[PDB]
């Protein structure tokens, strides 16, 4: 019959990366 | 019925660590 | 049908924050 609706969202997404060098 | 679409992409993953020490 | 299956991956976090002030 008719598709069902659509899933679930998916996995979070990695962590971030590190930030910059800080002031010298 | 055949399995509907794909869900949507997921959250954002969270912010990466501070970056190392400054240079001297 | 049944639900569809689960979306991708989010993208990824935003970058760290600047790192700690280096030395002198």
């Amino acid at each position: 019959g008719p598709p069902g609706p659509p899933g679930p969202p998916g996995p979070q997404g990695f962590p971030g990366p590190p930030g910059p060098p800080g002031p010298p």
